[PDB]
């Protein structure tokens, strides 16, 4: 039979509290596992989302000076890298959230801000998220334009730390490709195509988002460039990935779903897609396959 789903986006109210690992619960290697201030700082985070209900305002926070230095730190050096790597859509809205959204080195953006600019520009919105759901509460959102998001910050000893995503990659990696309607449409695609899928189809519609959205390659007149909000918001990972020592394949949902998603390393392969046209095209091909 047909698991539940949601039908209508205030709906996901009963599926983003689904959280099977809470923002708080830190792995044993995370910078912050030993400090108590930060683990209540995390705590409190988590409770702002899990009390957030659809309809309601994101909860502005007061981010702390540590905070915000580790943000600029981030912001700085991915900025210096950004021309010369990110593609055309990227660096086509990343002005847009400086004017609008209060991007700057030593301001951290709020997430109900970005919500609305988003929201006008390509009907996205934001919803704060606890901590890590299942793919196919996730992938959920995407149908209804929702892009659930921490809101944390990474622990301030380490501000290079990226196995788990904070609201420095949230804001940096995704929120400048979601402002953009190619892209946009693309994500929601993945989100309808999971909805009351199969587990096995979930688990390939993931893969393919994962070396897309958060790990994606395009090519753009001619050159290699980056889409995936995880490379977006990873310093070292980002300089990797287009230089020659990163193995690259055209991206093919059938072959692209096979591939393990890496956690703690840099990923051993990654897919170029020829536009987020194309790579939307792709997926429309392969789900066909997969649901029904
Ligand atoms: C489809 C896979 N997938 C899932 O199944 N469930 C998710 O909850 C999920 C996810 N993917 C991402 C977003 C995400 C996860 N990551 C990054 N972005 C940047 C690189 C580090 C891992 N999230 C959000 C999330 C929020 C807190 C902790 C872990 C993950
Ligand atoms: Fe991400």
């Amino acid at each position: 039979s047909v698991p539940w789903f949601p039908k209508k986006i205030s709906d996901l109210d009963h599926c983003a509290n689904r959280v099977l690992m809470y923002g708080s619960e830190l792995d044993a290697d995370h910078p912050g596992f030993k400090d108590n201030v930060y683990r209540k700082r995390r705590k409190y985070f988590a409770d702002l989302a899990m009390n957030y209900k659809h309809g309601d305002p994101i909860p502005k926070v007061e981010f702390t000076e540590e905070e915000i230095k580790t943000w600029g730190t981030v912001f700085q050096e991915l900025n210096k890298l950004y021309p010369t790597h990110a593609c055309r859509e990227y660096l086509k809205n990343l002005p847009l959230l400086s004017k609008y959204c209060g991007y700057r080195e030593d301001n951290i953006p709020q997430l109900e801000d970005v919500s609305n600019f988003l929201k006008e520009r390509t009907g996205f919105s934001i919803r704060p998220v606890a901590g890590y759901l299942s793919p196919r509460d996730f992938l959920s959102g995407l149908a209804f334009r929702v892009f659930h998001c921490t809101q944390y910050v990474r622990h301030s000893s380490d501000p290079f730390y990226t196995p788990e995503p904070d609201t420095c990659h949230e804001l940096l990696g995704h929120v400048p490709l979601l402002a953009e309607p190619s892209f946009a449409q693309f994500s929601q695609e993945i989100g309808l195509a999971s909805l009351g899928a199969s587990e096995e189809a979930v688990q390939k519609l993931a893969t393919c988002y994962f070396f897309t959205v958060e790990f994606g390659l395009c090519k753009q007149d001619g050159q290699l460039r980056v889409f995936g909000a995880g490379l977006l918001s990873s310093i070292s990972e980002l300089k990797h990935a287009l230089s020659g020592h990163a193995k690259v394949k055209p991206f093919d949902p059938k072959i692209t779903c096979k591939q393990e998603c890496l956690i703690t390393t840099f990923q051993d392969v990654y897919f170029v897609s020829e536009s987020f046209e194309d790579a939307k095209e792709k997926m429309r091909e392969f789900t066909k396959t997969i649901k029904r």
